[PDB]
């Protein structure tokens, strides 16, 4: 019953898609959807216009969105497969909270830069510590991927 709760979280994104967030039906299915979240705003990836792709299997209540990254990105939250760590997502999660939502949020990675949680053992580090690492590569990969 998930997908159908996926229907507000995917789809009302696609009911009224605004900027730096968008995804909705792709395979029509609700487990398997790209997100667009940008850079855009005022951000190090300022520009870059990333791929998220979602997918859950049968979650509801509990949805979990392993909401991945489809392109490369240096960023403490995003690990080598996309797969953020977002406390809406792992730590403050409701049934509450669209995609709508949290696309948000993950553009707020590469938007708000938060400097807490590390999920991956060196780009947590090449974020807080190799701050080459972290802008010029992102960002970069915004200009050559994303953009």
């Amino acid at each position: 019953m998930a997908l159908k709760r996926i229907h507000k979280e995917l789809n009302d994104l696609a009911r009224d898609p605004p900027a730096q967030c968008s995804a909705g039906p792709v395979g029509d299915d609700m487990f398997h959807w790209q997100a667009t979240i940008m850079g855009p705003n005022d951000s190090p990836y300022q520009g870059g216009v990333f791929f998220l792709t979602i997918h859950f299997p049968t979650d509801y209540p509990f949805k979990p969105p392993k909401v991945a990254f489809t392109t490369r990105i240096y960023h403490p939250n995003i690990n080598s497969n996309g797969s953020i760590c977002l406390d809406i997502l792992r730590s403050q999660w409701s049934p509450a909270l669209t995609i709508s939502k949290v696309l948000l949020s993950i553009c707020s990675l590469l938007c708000d830069p938060n400097p807490d949680d590390p999920l991956v053992p060196e780009i947590a580090r090449i974020y807080k510590t190799d701050r080459e690492k972290y802008n010029r590569i992102a960002r970069e990969w915004t200009q050559k991927y994303a953009m």
